[PDB]
């Protein structure tokens, strides 16, 4: 699950990565 292509950009939900950026 990529959260933005050209981006460096992971997400969190308090502590648990729910998706990385592309």
């Amino acid at each position: 699950m990529c959260c933005g292509e050209g981006s460096s950009c992971p997400k969190y939900f308090r502590n648990s990565q729910i998706c990385h950026c592309c």
